[PDB]
């Protein structure tokens, strides 16, 4: 049912668990914000799957062969041809990570006053869109905002919402469609190939461009192979290649499905757009032949992207996350369903029924999880959404969750059992979790550096 | 009951993951001899725990700081102070691995005609003793020769057997006592501290030297902390240091409990013998400051020896092997008991009761294990026993076993489940396992290059 | 006169060593543009000293100990304490390289309509200043614009020019003073400590902030120790620490004097500005605890910054460049004087007097240098100057040069002889060097992808 | 005349020079024996070219891909096919270093009472020969024992001495001919292909086997390409392959011309001899599939052997040594001529004319070189030869030299200038070097651990 690791351990990293009394003082030192905890004080660090992956022996062999030249590096050509072969795009510009590519795309394809629509948003992607004068519109299906609803391909774009946007606003006022695979905020939920084919069908008829947020496209491809009829005989590589044939470009964070600790890139097919991207990348990232990355990192990212296409690797990656989610569900712990490809999301509304959203249950639950287990998790609720135009009123999203994000090839099933057993025991006395109050809030992006205090 | 890994994965090693029908063709190409399989064709390689360990990030950092000087390397001095601090011996000479140190010890401490006694033997250790003119005498307790007998500290030396040897032959005719921790041939069985203190008491009264075969002393130290009363408050380091306080020297294979892939050393307290050891090491290994080792390897062994002292590491190491043994026992699979610190031994005679020892049941069971799971194990029965060269007849041992030897920090519990589930599945249909016949047998060391075919 | 390397070679990098007739075919394939050569076809790559450095064994040991956590990495804290100890600034935000830090500084410290003044400019620094609405004013001393003038500390700011700006425009209309050490565009010319103290004296009296472009501050510190009276007893570290005591912050490119292949950071003393910097870094680079960098790269930069403080290292670095300049000057080759800390600039106008600037003598000389020696150099003349987009006419700079930029710890004196002997041999028959004509010119950034053919 | 390094520096190792007053105390602490100095106290360590080489980026990439399996490692198969391809031998057995292979060969091919003849000897090779009951006979040409005689191919075997040995002793009493390439004790002197062809011609006519000591065969191949008529058009690989076609086997120390820090192997063509070697290697070294080496070290040795065949690499290696020798000769310093492939030998008899061989001028000169320059060198004189059968009488060889041994790819020409300038200045007051007296002498192999005191 759950496969063993399709690899061996080459090298290990020592870990240690500090006692509860010290975890409590660390949590108070961090202002009850898991973002402010020190890495050395964490047993199992499930804060994010971004850049926290373990590399292979092949990737580390490439690390010893870094061609650090400013132009014409062999590492760049290797990364270039690999992406052209696997993704099928004509041009590629490397960037130091995903939000570097998003900065380039938002300045190239957005006119002040236009609309950008997509299946939910991400914080950095939406910021660069809004900074360049766009208004974001969520066109994901309504069921994606309901945590407990267990349906397949929750991340699909609602075609009726997309049709309604084109009719009310016009096609000329739409910059592009931003299709994310997978959808991070909905719980790592996949998008079906039929939805990608249908979106491409409707947008091309109105001359609207489609750009993918491809950070977790490999996990998305596995869900297509597993659950969409007609793709069970297709390889992961074939599905990934067909996915991108419905996009005019993409922004990629190699720190996710490329199995590296740093790196990203921007892809496109248009020649004029690629020429403008090279003029903008030298301002923010670097030369088009390295783009803010060391040669050895372009090499590791090229090798890692090819390793991710192995069916056994991605099957184990996804089913390890599913294993953690199944143990939590079997004990009655409320989670977002279905389990996504990279994380399990605890439903803090049901976990902390005795608390209101104004008491920040997700931020308080993440603090209690660390103090009780030594596991770091990320708040994904009201604090990440922010406040807008009303003086002091928070955004209220339906999803008030705590994210247990699994780095790739770093932890074992026994580590998943430690996480599950500690959360299940915490769920027994969930009424003890206390509310939080803002003692410091930045002007923007409060989730990263805000400090709180108990109620 | 079974702890999770007290570390996370830093880097992984790629494996093939070939299907069963291809593993069958690989096994036929190897003549149904697991010793002839190529490493690249193996999922889980349980052939040996020697030199197959995974190193830590700290060790690989030391690998980058290799002082490769021919004499006076900083890496040697680091290894020297580490062993002097942890083992308590005065002098140390590095060797490329354990049998290099045994070659030196046998030439230094044995006069032609003397006797060497010890708690059973190992192949290379007994050869160097006999090569230099010694006669080996087994003084282990009788209970060590009972495979199914589940008692603690099976590797203890029988004090009455040792007393009888001293009286009949004399103390001047005894070269030394060779005390192995643990006892590999008995199944990795530990020796009690009380037995070590008693041997030191008896030999010192007759002027007899005691040298340890300390290859797996860390695993032995854990058994003392776990099962011997009075040591439950002692750290692993304190137990190890007290163990060697009853010996005049030791031979160590770092490829086991020092958590490296190559290396060993020879320790002693006598100054004159250390002076002769330095003259002999330059003939066979190298300078006393590197002894057949690269500088970076002395550094990794010094770092690894200190990492082995962590209680959580060695507890998990031993309980990971115990997990495999308990799962096999709970399903009714016959194993050697009790489970040792480094391996589980399947009883192939009881596993393949429908086959005779002339049909090589252990060799045939090892072949089936690979084909069904991709797991390589080692035959330890009539094939590895060899032939008597005078009569031409096989040596026939009471132990017809298959050894599942677990490298340190390489595999997870999920890998142990792969091994267990496939063997349990084989045991349910064990009547289908067929005998083997020699199609090629070399003159000597037939275990390594013999080829077979089904009967 | 010229010291030997204060280090030995730990590991080497393979090179092709292709003959002259093949280098000619490579140059023709590259359209006679050294920017289009492949790295694998280059023996000595003097294109830039940015990110091309060789690291030490200590740095590579740190590469194995990367803490890749998203927040609170131990590598960040190590980098933080190192910069606070060596530079003396209160706060630090890491960036993926120098132009990432410049993007942050320009958005934080510039109000639309204000002025920025500095000792000449750099391309990326001036862009981010002008992008945020500033007007750049050159306040360097007039002597910096004389190529052949051999005087010390050519990069000093003219205090009278700075005083005139404050009086005519007002202090409230001045964003900050951008003091670069060293001054790249003037040829890597250093700034005196007395000039730094005087600028801090004048700006502090008017409430004006001073930010350093500290990319090559270590090379600058050596010039102070070597040529400025009163600092001959001071260590490199003491001089560096005193330099930054006259600044309110700095932007650093670790790819230069931090002896790494990627990395940078932003420093400042003000608490409120540091609070705003943490909100802005998560948009463009990443979390304030990694800032677009892998953990291992923050570790290598922390180790490399401390290695750069060794007097013997920086003395050899600078005198290796001086050796190349002295050998060219002793043979009569026209170079920019005095020789800077990181590169030698050939005067291509005097080298190719028989050619006009419309025939691209610097671009043609760089092509001949590669074909004759396998050395890549960078054109810094009319081609890299660009075209005015309104008129369509080339920008015509007084400096028509070829830059021989020396990476740190990569090449030896024998490699410098290869460069010198081939250029001296070319200078003896310089009348044979032919002009070039555009066969392909891109719309922008023509230096990188233009292709030429002989005239 | 002298080529630059045909590689770039990938990573560096920090070095440091301790003052003279500390170098003096270190030399006294070492008993005036450079073998007892600590590596950290040495600026330029010219003690040996064995295992002190710098590896390439390709080799370090292979280090990350160590297949550490006990049998069937991919690293072993790579090393096996590389040696079969480059050396042309049928079988190969890996060993941890050269003297491990010599131990195997001496036990396989020597009967007690037989003679072994060769072009001079080495300490470990002659010991294993004499330990197994052989009597060594030097059959090198007489001119090899004259330090100042500058003739080509000084290491050739005298065919008349070989013919005389066969006639006086008989062919059945000759175990084999041990042909070393190059000849270490004569100054690294090459053997001509014509001499190898002639030796093979004479021995095959009497049924006598020939085994090569191939540790520095690549350096030998370069001398053949440079100085022997008819081989100037042949590649290094072709010459190496033809060299071994005149041998029945070889012993190799990879620590020399394979550009690694540890490793060796034994080659042969006979099937019965290879079968016996596998039985003996498991006793002393390990399995025939790893032979006392980690997988990653077999990989580095396989990659390094192929890199050594590059003409530019070996040309620079040899001419860098020649550069040091030419500077010493141009200043009047007495050296062994011609300069060998791996070291310059100072003639201590002419250097210390005022001292007798009983005062150990070579051992005293090596001590003075370190104290005055921080350079470590090796004594190669009376102390290395030993005493035999007379009670207290030393062996007296014509060569009383001090060896300046150059590791491969570690030092630069500027480092050679530091060595030369310090020795030339020492030669000005050579009358100050004092004699030495034995204060401690081991029973055997006194050169490594003897301690001395001034006269
Ligand atoms: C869908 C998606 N797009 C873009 C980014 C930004 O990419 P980057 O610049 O970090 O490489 C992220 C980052 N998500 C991370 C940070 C997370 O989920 O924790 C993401 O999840
Ligand atoms: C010709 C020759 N053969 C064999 C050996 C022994 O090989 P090893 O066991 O050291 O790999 C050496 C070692 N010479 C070294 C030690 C030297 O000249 O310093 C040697 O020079
Ligand atoms: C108890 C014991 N002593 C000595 C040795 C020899 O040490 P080297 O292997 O380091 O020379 C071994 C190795 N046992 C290995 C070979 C096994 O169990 O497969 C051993 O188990
Ligand atoms: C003085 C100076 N400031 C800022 C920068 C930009 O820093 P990053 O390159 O780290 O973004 C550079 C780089 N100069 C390089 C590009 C050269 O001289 O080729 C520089 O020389
Ligand atoms: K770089
Ligand atoms: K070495
Ligand atoms: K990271
Ligand atoms: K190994």
């Amino acid at each position: 049912n759950y496969p063993a690791e399709p690899f061996r351990i080459k090298s290990v990293e020592t870990v240690s668990m500090i006692p509860r009394d010290e975890r409590l003082k660390k949590m108070q030192e961090a202002g009850y914000n898991t973002f402010l905890l020190n890495s050395k004080d964490i047993y199992i660090d499930l804060l994010t799957d971004s850049g926290t992956n373990a590399m292979s022996d092949k990737q580390w062999a490439g690390m010893m062969m870094g061609d650090e030249a400013y132009a014409g590096s062999e590492n760049f050509y290797h990364l270039e041809r690999t992406v052209q072969e696997l993704f099928g795009f004509k041009h590629i510009v490397p960037t130091h990570q995903g939000r570097g590519a998003e900065n380039l795309l938002s300045q190239l394809a957005i006119k002040p006053g236009q609309y950008v629509a997509g299946n939910m948003y991400f914080t950095t992607t939406r910021y660069h869109q809004e900074k360049n004068g766009a208004v974001f519109v969520d066109i994901v299906r309504d069921e994606a905002h309901d945590a407990g609803l267990n349906i397949a391909f929750k991340g699909d774009i609602d075609l009726k919402k997309l049709q309604k946007l084109i009719d009310e606003k016009g096609a000329e006022n739409i910059a592009y469609i931003c299709l994310a695979v997978t959808v991070n905020l909905a719980g790592g939920q996949p998008v079906s190939m039929a939805n990608m084919r249908a979106v491409r069908e409707l947008t091309a008829a109105h001359g609207i461009k489609v750009f993918y947020d491809a950070t977790r496209c490999v996990e998305n491809a596995y869900f297509i192979k597993e659950q969409e009829q007609g793709f069970e005989n297709k390889s992961i590589a074939e599905i990934v290649h067909e996915m991108f044939s419905y996009a005019d470009g993409c922004t990629m964070s190699g720190k996710k499905d490329c199995l590296v600790n740093i790196g990203g890139f921007l892809c496109m097919n248009d020649d004029e757009m690629f020429s403008s991207a090279k003029e903008l990348v030298v301002v923010y990232e670097g030369m088009p032949s390295y783009g803010g990355l060391a040669g050895r990192d372009m090499e590791a990212m090229a090798i890692g992207l090819r390793e991710a296409m192995q069916y056994e690797y991605i099957e184990h990656r996804v089913k390890q996350v599913r294993y953690l989610g199944d143990k939590l569900k079997a004990a009655g712990v409320p989670i977002v369903e279905p389990v996504g490809g990279h994380a399990v999301f605890l439903d803090a509304r049901r976990f902390c029924e005795h608390l209101t959203q104004d008491e920040f249950p997700a931020q308080s639950l993440a603090a209690s999880i660390y103090v009780e287990t030594g596991v770091r998790s990320m708040e994904r609720g009201i604090i990440s959404a922010g406040r807008n135009n009303v003086t002091g009123e928070h955004h209220r999203p339906k999803l008030e969750t705590v994210r247990l994000t699994i780095p790739r090839r770093v932890y074992t099933y026994a580590h998943m059992d430690v996480v599950a057993d500690g959360i299940i025991k915490l769920y027994q006395h969930k009424e003890d979790i206390r509310g939080l109050k803002f003692i410091y809030e930045p002007k923007q992006l409060r989730a990263f550096t805000a400090r709180f205090d108990y109620i």
